[PDB]
């Protein structure tokens, strides 16, 4: 029974530090909010972040070379045996400039990237200690990570690294990332998407003089005009846009170059490659169309096939233990546990076929990727929050 | 017979002032040339080039009030009677803070804008002068003219004013046009253009979240594919081009507003307009076709429809005495004529059925339009040509 370790004395002890020291837990929260880890920045957040790490005793505290910081909290079984991995990201969706600066009222917290994400790396370290300052024994090794790119093109960078490189590759067994507050969140599905721009170009040429050549921009609006006939299914959900355009110089001139971006997203890795597939088709096609209809005499048209944004799609089946073990204790907990898709740090686990859940940290939080994101931090909710991730973890790495 | 104006002693006796004051008139192109011109900022010139034409000793000197520049050479027929209209423009294609500095190099000078149109501007006050002191009398009053608004989104603005509402549109029964260097030049036909920006929008959204409702990215796609089946003849020549497009912020959304620019021209008025009949209709047919395709649960498509470029097409009959003057006379100077269609200020007068044709300054020239553009003032090739359009101008108002 995975809810079991909930009733263990080692977890209640842990659980009694964690109320202990829940005004260290919120110290680090404001402290690491107001260090700004906008994308492809994240160096100072993790630099503090390993230094955290090390003072909450973990092992082997690095970061690696794509920018991750981690440790790791030594098990009771064989070394380099099959591990679990929790990581909660360092990046923000805020840009560089972005100005910080923590807003305290009552028990709420104001300040950009407080919930999503930094709550999590402060909940992930106060596990980290009340773990080995209760004495707690586990079976699987865990890894707690600090990770880089889980927002915008940061395009799941850190844990692609983490998962395909780095020196754990081969041992996790077990992921999960701790993404937003809510702690009832059980995200088993991963929501894949594929973005591209297209420049189509072509000699260009006067537009009355040189009337009759080809034309990128009607190869161009002939693809979106195709895309929008892509057949998408409602269930797995499916969707594509046709999204950003640009390029021309004046209607004295047939344009030379051109562009159109386009989005292509679904729940399922086998309808995402459909749609992705049929696209491309559709781009050389439409090229293929215009140099048949109008004169390539001056030079035919061309697509440039750019790659803009790139996740993969996936999903932890429900029968799996991970998800056993988070469902169950959630369920302990009184919470609701509702599994969904989302687009999380998970997905790149789940695209490896290795087991893979995303979980919330706890406590109320609202406006996240807004600048008036909040987090409330009244210990009674922030707390009891806190401890769902936690009997989830120990539950899949087991203890003694 | 046209012509025989050259061996009138009026003439010979003007053309003898033309020589000896040629160096005049070169000190007269370099100094309006260096007066920048840019659409719609011709008033400084224009306020120089009235200067000049009182000093040329011409009647009612006076700037109307679209811009235009004009002073009267009066014939001897009654007040208020016929009158030939010329017209050189005073704007340039050259956008403001253009650096104009004339550069003399031999016989050449280089400037922007100095043969299309400031040649010009200098030659027709030459002709004022030499004709005022040679005693040439004329039967119908000359009106001459700096005009404005023939480059670019200009649209013709000034002719339009001279021949549609200022103080000389009902007495204008001959009009010219001399534009540009080449004195062999006959434009009899005026190629007529019309232009618009369609802005397409919609309600936006999240492009997975809302997937599903329309797109103006769509309707504006089909617009240019449909369009580009319009049927354009060859003769009379007829096209059309998808010019410049924008809109869109970002692959995560669903745009809420794009556009494209469209091109349309033909000698024909009337294949113009079944090509622009037929854009329309495309528009809206575009519009409805997303509206039925996509969700309006959000809001409809809508499509803004704009004219940014209007210029009539029309031409002057081949028979019309104005374009046989020009034809014999430009035989007699030893020069081939060989009547065109081009877009000029011409268009407008043919467009209001005034006998109408574009005609050039004289001499070498080059790079028209150009940052690099030059003329030669060598006199005797810039002198002869020059001598051209002054036979012209007084075989079509008459003299005595
Ligand atoms: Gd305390
Ligand atoms: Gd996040
Ligand atoms: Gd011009």
């Amino acid at each position: 029974k995975p809810e079991a370790v909930l009733k263990t004395k080692g977890y209640e002890a842990a659980v009694k530090i964690l109320d202990r020291d829940h005004d260290r837990m919120v110290d680090e929260i404001i402290k690491l909010t107001e260090i700004p880890a906008p994308p492809f920045k994240e160096a100072a957040r993790a630099a503090a972040y390993a230094e955290m790490l090390k003072d909450a005793g973990l092992q082997d505290v690095e970061i690696d070379a794509e920018g991750n910081a981690m440790g790791v909290y030594r098990g009771t079984g064989p070394a380099g045996g099959p591990a679990v991995m929790i990581a909660a990201h360092l990046d923000t969706v805020f840009p560089e400039g972005t100005p910080i600066k923590v807003r305290r009222d009552g028990t709420k917290l104001h300040a950009p990237g407080i919930g999503d994400d930094t709550r999590s790396l402060a909940v992930l370290l106060a596990y980290a200690r009340a773990m080995k300052e209760s004495g707690i024994k586990v079976k699987q090794d865990i890894i707690f990570v600090g990770n880089v790119g889980e927002e915008g093109s940061g395009d799941l960078r850190g844990v692609r690294y983490l998962l395909t490189k780095g020196k754990y590759k081969d041992r996790v067994k077990s992921f999960f990332s701790m993404d937003g507050t809510d702690a009832s969140r059980i995200v088993t599905g991963g929501v894949g998407s594929k973005r591209y721009r297209i420049t189509y170009k072509g000699p260009g040429g006067h537009s009355y003089g040189a009337f009759g050549l080809v034309n990128p921009m009607v190869a161009m609006s002939q693809t979106v005009v195709d895309f929008y006939k892509i057949p998408a299914p409602a269930k797995p959900k499916t969707t594509y846009a046709a999204s950003v355009t640009g390029g021309g110089t004046s209607v004295n001139s047939i344009p030379n170059e051109v562009y159109m971006e386009f989005d292509m997203r679904s729940e399922s890795p086998a309808e995402l490659a459909k749609v992705e597939q049929a696209f491309l088709a559709i781009v050389q096609k439409s090229v293929e169309g215009e140099n048949a209809a109008r004169s390539v005499k001056e030079g035919p048209i061309t697509a440039d096939v750019k790659m803009i944004g790139d996740r993969p799609a996936g999903e932890t089946a429900a029968t799996q233990q991970i998800v056993r073990n988070a469902d169950a204790v959630i369920r302990a907990k009184g919470l609701d546990p509702r599994p969904s898709f989302s687009s999380t740090d998970s997905n790149m686990a789940m695209s490896l076929g290795i087991p893979a859940v995303t979980i919330g940290s706890g406590g109320i939080g609202a406006r996240a990727h807004s600048l008036d994101e909040w987090i409330d931090v009244k210990k009674t909710k922030s707390l009891e929050g806190a401890t769902v991730g936690l009997g989830i973890l120990l539950a899949t790495a087991g203890t003694q």
